[PDB]
Formats: C-alpha cells, sequence, structure tokens
C-alpha cells in the first residue's frame, strides 16, 4: 500500500524499458526510497523518488553551457515552447493549463542549465503533460519565422511604409535592452564575468544587445540538436504513480528515435588566482535615488570551493550565512550599522549557482572617496571574526533553521527537491547524498564537538588566506546609456549597408507575413484534452483515530508522513466570551505569544521560539456548519510547529502560555501594535477585493458579520484606533478578560499531526500538557469606503444554498462556467482591469468581485448582462467540460501533509461529505444549470449585497441608496 515498500523491491541491474537500474537506497528519515536509473542505448539519466504523496512531479534538465554572450539557450528556450512536430499550434505551454487538471506548469533558465518541470494529481492527466513535454522539448518545428519573431530582427518603425530605415526589434532583444538599464544585472553580472573569467562564466549567457544578432538560424538549429539530445538530459520523476507506465513512456515515445552522441559539455574548473585583483565599471544615474554624488556601489568577493564536495560546500553555505545573514551577524554591525551606505550590494552572501560558488558582501550608496576605507574595514571584520569565533546560540539557530528549511512540509515539495538539487546534478554530482541531511548536520555538530576552533580556522582559510578576492567598484555617468546607443546605431549601421535590394524586399514580405502571423488568431484543438472519465471517482480515504483524553477532551492523531516533524494544533471555542471583548481577539491573538513568559523576558522567548520551534501563531476562524445557513462555529486556532525531539520543549512553552502570559509588558507591546497597525494599513489595497467581500456579507448571515468583526475593515480601523492612543493601559486589562474566557479547558479541542513512529510519546507529551492545564432577515446595504486609490474594488454577493445541498454543485459550477466564458473577457479586455471574477464560498454566499476597475457603473451594467447570459444559456457542452475540469482542479487542489485532514478538525467534513459533493459535482447538466440560473441569480429572486472600496466618485455621492462610512 505505501511507496517505498514496493519501491525498495526494484533491485540493482533491473533493465526496465532500456534502462538499468543501477543504485537504489532506502531513506528513512525522509520516507522515499531513490533510485537511479540509466538509459543504456541514450545515457540519459534518470532519477525516481518514490514517496507517498500525490502531487506527482517529473522534470527534465538539459546542461546548456554557451561558449558566446549570444544568448542562445534562452532565446531558444522561448523558441521551442511555440510549436511541436505532432502538435503544431502555437505554445503549448499557455494552450496546455485549460485542457490539464495540473497543479504548476512553468519553465526555468538559470545560469547553465534549463529546467521544465511540471507537476499534476491524475494518472492520465500525467500521461498526457508528459507526452506534449516530450514533444515540444524534444521535436519542435523550428520554424525561421519563429527566430525571427522571438530573437532579433530588422523592421520598419511602421511595417506597411518600406521607405522608412531599418532598426533592430524582437522580445528576447529588449529583455536585454531592459536587463541592462538595470544597474543591479549590471553589477551582478560584471561581478560574475570577472570573478570566473576563464571559461562560461565570463560571458554574459542572457544576451549583450551589441553581439546578440551574430546569431543565425542554422547555429539556433544545431544547437537545439546537440544541447537538446536526451544524451545531454537529467530525467527526474516524483511521487506515487506506477514507475513502469513512465518509463514505457518514455521509451516508446522519446529515446527511440535517438541514438547516443558525446556532449562536450562539462564545465572545466577554475584556475585560481595568485593575486587579488581591482576593476572599475560605470552605470547608469538612476533617478529614484535623492542624492547624485553618493550613488558609488563597492563590493568584496571571494571564491569558495566546488559544490561536488557536499559537506565543505553545506559547512560553508552555513559560514556564509552565520556572517551574513540577519542584523546579528558580524558585517552588517559594521557595515549597515556604520551610517556609511544604504542596504548591502548585490549577490550578497552565499551564492551556489555556479560549479565554484562564491561569497560576496560590499556596500552601496557610498561615496567614492570611501572605497579604501569599506576594504579597510571588510579586512578589519574578517579579523576580528578570526580573533573571537562565533557565540553557540548563532550556530544552533542556524543549523536548527536549515533542518526546518529542508524538513518543513510545504505543498509543491517535488519542486524544492528539483531546485534544490539541480545546480548539484548539473555538474555530475551524486543528488542524494544532499538528501541525507541527518548525516551532514551530525557530522556537522561531531566537528564541532571535536574541534572548537573549526569554524575560525574554516574562515580563516576561505576568508584571511584566501588570495582569490576581487574588489569591484562602480560610479555611474550621465552620458553612458547615449554612448551605448551610439555604439549601438554604429554596429546598426555596419550591419544594415550590406543588404542588396532583395534582401530588403525579403525582410520587408516577412515582416508582413510576420505580422499576420502575430495578428491571426490560431486554433489549439490538437492537444489533448481530459474528459469527465479520466477524474478520479472517489478520493483515497484518509485514516484518522480520535482518542479521548483527559477526561473529555478530543485529541485527533492523524500518522502520516511529515519527514521527521510533529504539528500540534488546539482550537478553543468562543462561546463563553462576552460580547463587548470580541472586536480584540485580533490583537490578543497577535500578541499572545510575543510578551514573554515566566522567568523568560521577550527577546529570551523570541530567542526560545526560534531555536526551539518553527513558528508559533494564534489567528480567529469562523467556522461555518454545512448544513444550516444561520449556523457556525467561532473560535480561535492556536497553531505550533516543531521538531520531533524539541515536543516538550514546545508543550511547556504553552503551558508557560497558558498560565502565565505577561499582560503587564507595556512597551514592547506598543512597539509591536503599531507595528502590527502599520503593516495591516499598508497592505489594504492587495486585498482590497477580500476586504470589499467581507464587509458587503457582513448583513446576510450571521458568519459573514462575525467574520466583518474579526477580519473586515471593521477591525483594521478599530485597531488604528487602539494603535493612535497614547495611553494603553485600560486596552490591556482587557486581556486578562480574554485570557479568563479563552484559555480554559472546558471547551476545547486539539489535533496532532506527527509520523506514526513518534506517536506514543506525543500521546503522553499531549496528555501531560492537557494535565497541566487548568479546567434572521437579510437586509441590503451599500457602502463607498471613500479611498486615497488609484483603482476600485467592487463586491457583490448573493445568498445561496449551503454545502450539503445538491443545489450547491450546480451553484458552483456555474460560477466557475461565469468567470471562464464572460466576466474574464468583459471586464479585462473591453474594461481593463487587472484581475476579475466571481466566486463561491463553502458556507454559501455566491461573491462577486473586481480587482483594479477604472468605473463603477459599467461594473453593475457588466453583471447584469452576466446574469442576463447565465440565464440566456448560450454556451456548449464543451464549456461545461471545461468548468468540471477547471472545478476538479479547485476542490481537489493538494493539502500539504500539515493540512491533513484539516477540514475533518475544523469544518466537520467528512470524507463522506466529500465524495458525496464530488457526486453532486458528477451529476450537474445543463438544464439544471438552466433551472438554478432562472431560480436564484435573477433580480428580486435572492437577496443582494453591494460595497465599494475606491477614490472619490462624485455620482455614486448623489445615490441616496448607497450610505458612506
Amino acid at each position: 500500500a505505501a511507496a517505498c515498500e514496493r519501491a525498495l523491491q526494484y533491485k540493482l541491474g533491473d533493465k526496465i524499458h532500456g534502462f538499468t537500474v543501477n543504485q537504489v537506497t532506502s531513506v528513512p528519515e525522509l520516507f522515499l526510497t531513490a533510485v537511479k536509473l540509466t538509459h543504456d542505448d541514450t545515457g540519459a539519466r534518470y532519477l525516481h523518488l518514490a514517496r507517498e504523496d500525490t502531487n506527482n512531479l517529473f522534470s527534465v534538465q538539459f546542461r546548456t553551457t554557451p561558449m558566446d554572450s549570444t544568448g542562445v539557450p534562452h532565446i531558444l528556450e522561448h523558441t521551442v515552447l511555440c510549436g511541436s512536430q505532432k502538435y503544431p499550434c502555437r505554445d503549448p505551454f499557455f494552450k496546455m493549463l485549460n485542457r490539464s487538471l495540473s497543479t504548476f506548469m512553468n519553465a526555468f533558465t538559470a545560469s547553465d542549465y534549463t529546467l521544465y518541470p511540471f507537476s499534476t494529481q491524475n494518472p492520465k492527466d500525467f500521461q498526457n503533460l508528459l507526452s506534449v513535454y516530450l514533444d515540444a522539448t524534444f521535436f519542435p518545428c523550428l520554424r525561421e519565422l519563429d527566430f525571427w519573431q522571438e530573437g532579433w530582427r530588422l523592421e520598419h518603425e511602421n511595417p506597411s511604409d518600406p521607405q522608412t530605415p531599418l532598426v533592430f526589434k524582437g522580445v528576447v532583444f529588449n529583455e536585454m535592452k531592459g536587463a541592462f538599464t538595470d544597474n543591479e544585472r549590471i553589477f551582478s553580472q560584471h561581478l560574475q564575468n570577472r570573478l570566473l573569467p576563464d571559461h562560461t562564466y565570463s560571458v554574459v549567457s542572457g544576451g549583450d544587445p551589441l553581439c546578440i544578432p551574430e546569431l543565425t538560424w542554422e547555429q539556433l538549429k544545431q544547437f537545439h540538436a546537440t544541447h537538446y539530445h536526451p544524451s545531454n538530459a537529467r530525467f527526474f520523476t516524483y511521487g506515487n504513480f506506477p514507475l513502469e507506465q513512465h518509463l514505457k513512456q518514455i521509451h516508446e515515445e522519446a529515446l527511440s528515435k535517438f541514438q547516443k552522441i558525446e556532449p562536450s559539455t562539462v564545465v572545466p574548473a577554475q584556475t585560481p588566482w595568485d593575486k587579488p585583483r581591482e576593476f572599475q565599471i560605470t552605470c547608469g544615474p538612476d533617478s529614484f535615488a535623492t542624492d547624485p554624488s553618493k550613488q558609488t556601489t563597492v563590493s568584496v568577493s571571494f571564491l569558495l570551493p566546488d559544490i561536488t564536495d557536499t559537506f565543505e560546500a553545506f559547512t560553508l553555505s552555513l559560514l556564509s550565512s552565520l556572517l551574513t545573514s540577519g542584523p546579528n551577524s558580524p558585517f552588517y554591525k559594521a557595515l549597515i550599522e556604520s551610517g556609511l551606505g544604504t542596504d548591502f550590494s548585490p549577490d550578497v552572501g552565499y551564492n551556489g549557482y555556479t560549479r565554484e560558488a562564491y561569497f560576496s558582501v560590499g556596500l552601496q550608496g557610498i561615496v567614492e572617496k570611501d572605497i579604501e576605507t569599506v576594504r579597510s574595514l571588510i579586512d578589519r571584520t574578517i579579523d576580528e571574526v578570526v580573533e573571537k569565533g562565533f557565540e553557540d546560540d548563532r550556530i544552533e539557530a542556524l543549523l536548527h533553521k536549515i533542518e526546518i528549511q529542508m524538513k518543513h512540509q510545504s505543498t509543491s515539495f517535488g519542486l524544492m527537491l528539483t531546485s534544490y538539487i539541480a545546480s548539484c546534478w548539473n555538474h555530475d554530482g551524486d543528488p542524494v547524498e544532499l538528501l541525507k541531511l541527518g548525516n551532514q548536520l551530525a557530522k556537522f555538530r561531531q566537528c564541532l564537538q571535536e574541534n572548537p576552533k573549526f569554524l575560525q580556522e574554516k574562515v580563516k582559510q576561505y576568508f584571511k588566506n584566501n588570495q582569490h578576492k576581487l574588489t569591484l567598484s562602480m560610479r555611474p555617468d550621465d552620458k553612458y546609456h547615449e554612448k551605448q546607443a551610439q555604439v549601438e546605431a554604429t554596429k546598426l549601421k555596419q550591419k544594415v549597408e550590406a543588404l542588396s535590394p532583395g534582401d530588403r524586399q525579403q525582410i520587408y514580405e516577412k515582416g508582413l507575413e510576420l505580422r499576420s502571423q502575430q495578428s491571426k488568431p490560431q486554433d489549439a484543438s490538437c492537444l489533448p484534452a481530459l474528459k469527465v472519465s479520466d477524474i478520479e471517482p472517489t478520493i483515497p480515504v484518509t485514516e484518522l483515530d480520535v482518542v479521548l483524553t483527559a477526561g473529555d477532551i478530543p485529541v485527533q492523531y492523524c500518522a502520516q508522513p511529515t519527514n521527521g516533524m510533529v504539528y500540534f494544533r488546539a482550537f478553543s471555542s468562543l462561546n463563553t466570551l462576552p460580547e463587548e471583548l470580541r472586536p480584540y481577539v485580533p490583537l490578543f491573538c497577535s500578541v499572545l505569544t510575543k510578551l514573554g513568559c515566566g522567568l523568560l523576558d521577550y527577546r529570551e522567548q523570541a530567542q526560545q521560539i526560534e531555536l526551539k520551534t518553527g513558528g508559533m501563531s494564534a489567528s480567529p476562524h469562523v467556522l461555518p456548519d454545512d448544513s444550516h445557513m444561520d449556523t457556525y462555529e467561532q473560535g480561535v486556532l492556536f497553531s505550533s510547529l516543531c521538531l520531533d525531539r524539541n515536543l516538550p520543549d514546545m508543550m511547556q512553552l504553552w503551558s508557560e502560555i497558558f498560565n502565565n502570559p505577561c499582560f503587564e509588558e507595556e512597551e514592547h507591546f506598543k512597539v509591536l501594535v503599531k507595528m502590527t497597525a502599520q503593516e495591516l494599513a499598508n497592505g489594504i489595497p492587495d486585498s482590497g477585493h477580500l476586504y470589499a467581500s467581507i464587509r458587503a456579507g457582513r448583513t446576510l448571515t450571521p458568519a459573514g458579520d462575525l467574520q466583518e468583526t474579526f477580519s473586515g475593515m471593521d477591525q483594521v480601523r478599530l485597531m488604528k484606533r487602539i494603535a493612535e492612543m497614547t495611553d494603553i493601559k485600560p486596552i490591556l486589562r482587557k486581556l486578562p478578560r480574554i485570557k479568563k474566557h479563552l484559555l480554559n479547558g472546558d471547551n476545547m479541542r486539539c489535533s496532532v499531526n506527527a509520523t506514526p513512529q513518534q506517536m506514543p510519546q506525543t500521546e503522553k507529551a499531549v496528555e501531560d500538557f492537557l494535565r497541566s492545564i487548568g479546567r434572521f432577515k437579510p437586509w441590503q446595504m451599500k457602502t463607498h469606503f471613500l479611498m486615497p486609490f488609484p483603482v476600485n474594488y467592487v463586491g457583490e454577493c448573493i445568498r445561496t444554498v449551503p454545502y450539503t445541498d445538491p443545489d450547491h454543485a450546480s451553484l458552483k459550477i456555474l460560477a466557475r462556467l461565469m468567470t471562464a466564458k464572460f466576466l474574464h473577457t468583459e471586464i479585462r479586455e473591453k474594461g481593463g482591469a487587472y484581475g476579475g471574477g466571481a466566486k463561491l464560498s463553502h458556507n454559501g454566499i455566491f461573491t462577486l468581485y473586481s480587482y483594479r476597475d477604472p468605473n463603477t457603473i459599467e461594473t453593475l451594467q457588466s453583471f447584469g448582462k452576466a446574469v442576463d447570459w447565465a440565464k440566456s444559456g448560450k454556451f456548449t457542452q464543451q464549456d461545461i467540460d471545461e468548468a468540471k475540469l477547471s472545478v476538479f482542479s479547485t476542490v481537489d487542489a493538494p493539502v500539504a501533509p500539515s493540512d491533513k485532514g484539516m477540514d475533518h478538525f475544523l469544518y466537520g467534513l467528512s470524507d463522506e461529505m466529500k465524495q458525496a459533493h464530488r457526486e453532486q459535482l458528477f451529476a450537474v447538466s445543463h438544464d439544471k444549470l438552466l433551472a438554478v440560473s432562472d431560480r436564484y441569480l435573477g433580480t428580486g429572486k435572492s437577496t443582494h449585497g453591494l460595497a465599494i472600496l475606491g477614490p472619490e466618485n462624485p455620482k455614486i455621492a448623489k445615490d441616496p441608496s448607497w450610505i458612506i462610512r
């Protein structure tokens, strides 16, 4: 039933579809089995990580090592995604998201590799996306006109007048123009180029605008045939789907058509310098800065070993973070707090994307006279670090942070694994050694416990005795870009002079054919797509067991491969709370865990939180019932995170928070309240449509009113009013009353997510923790918030049926239909708004929203034409298939193991209820959609709510049906 148990049955030397198993390793601490295969005929490497995670991932990696600054892998990456041999339609990438049930689809271009990852949860969707990716990457139609479109071309300023002079055009060409107006990209690029001047890292891999137009179509085709060949490729697969199907697809679709070649793509070692060097560069003066004489940037860079030696790379990365990350670092206190500059230099810290990594530090925003002062200060700082070493708490905090960031469970775990092994794997390294994190942590801890001067001798060797130092300074000149334009125009004249009139007519006619290609709407019906039969009918059941303990508090344990992590959550009701103290609970939850407990002041408390746990947070939640519009559960969610070994320390911290919260620390409290108020106040536009949908829905259901009090605009205004008061003490007296009504054990329930091997110790620690703690008529309203915004935020809510009603699925499918085919086109293309759609919440509120719309009345008019369109039924059965595909992409969205299962613990939705709602999503038909659109969305048939956040609108101000607050 598990993945790694059957994955351990793969023996070494087994031949599967042309591949040979070379290595199989069980990684019990990571709940996965790694399998290394190579195709005998082609030489392609294959790595399979089998882990019981439904988000299956494929990734393909190509080693592209350019030998000039023409930009061939960036232009080639843009060009291969424009069409393939079996799928000649344009842009499979963008035209394959609407036909798949994918959760992720992108592409990456690093300095020395290109990466094409995708992820999906449906095995037939995996087969389809795997076939389209193999055909797009390995067999693209590489048409010359696409190379003229994406790369570089000569084009008239008006394509219909062939008498105007010719200029250079291209998308990548102007991308690189905009790359080299940026001073930061010039600084980083020149740092990398001067620091590694021997081989491929010395050039501009993205393309320098003056040397890019020397690339021909034939060189691009030859580069694609040599580097986009399976012998120069790395294949990656992750997840629980049967391995045999993937290998059978790879062999029968791609690898059989190729033969073995030998890629001349190995990156040689950087030859070490004997003496440090200095260089001076020039840039363009920026207009956002306020002082022009103080715009010089300087940096100091050191050469580090290769990433191949895993141990030394991990320790030097840790050392570089210890030296540069955070305001407690030596170089921060030496440089930032000196008042010499404004921020760190670009690429500051550890840079591990190249084969040989490099470390960089420096300052920006200094006067040019201070260069030798800065260099001497950095040298003295390195001397002080050699002389004093590091304190033990900072080393423990860093090792605990790296252990958590590697072990913490995200929803896109496979993406973190492929991004974490791509750089090492690109230069023939062993990716499994990066996975055995326990071994490297153990070896580092042993090397510190055995030799107290380990880190000081490392800092000495790589910083004081390292002669491969580069000091690079940059100062702006006001006529830099005009000089660049002059030399580019000179290269332009040099290239245009050689054209014959027949060439000029060929360029003109190709320009007209290119304009037709860029204008003509084309068809994408040749790509495969999923139907309502390839979607799994039932979900795999999630195993739970509820154990009542001490003596009637339910505690839910869910055994999951959480990767050595224990996640504790507790939910305390608000039924006992007096109604006056309700609006102050967001403040309470945001400050409960930040003022200190017992014998620890707030700084030591924060140090303990960062050193023992992964974070402890509290947030209010309003959980509606799924079967009654006027029933909801209100409470506060306590959430925590820790490693397995630090669990009793975390529960002791929770006992001290529950029994002795420090409601007397007022000085730090004023800082915290001003900081949360400023952070919430600056963030109003970015979540404006959320605040509008919460305000509009306050008057429709009790849950909406409670959501407005807990997380609406009323909470922001109240928090700002409290944060502007000079005497906070009468507010501070309200917090012990909240402690006495919330922090008790009468109406509590808890949940625990942990590994199955940890479960009995967790049951003991949790029971000890519980023994250590004490024992409607809707009505319309219109509101306009006068905000100094340049854009608007509109929200309309409609009252519909709850989750368990069979009509809920029809309302949800109709909502997704309306989003995909009416409101998106009408508001976006015509209106011009940046975002716009419709949403249906779990409680039964049908919510309409608009994001950055320049109009107001036109939004309501598009609402009237949209409900008219929805009642008209003018959509085909293919729209129903696309809406079903999108809704199953939304409701079956992946949940991380740290939230599996969260819905049962919070909202009380069983697997039976989800299966019933899934069969209701299956049973929706076109005529039932016509019935429900004619029954609920029509005017006067249901209750509406309106709210608008945005700037002054005079016509709305003269509307008596609007209330201004």
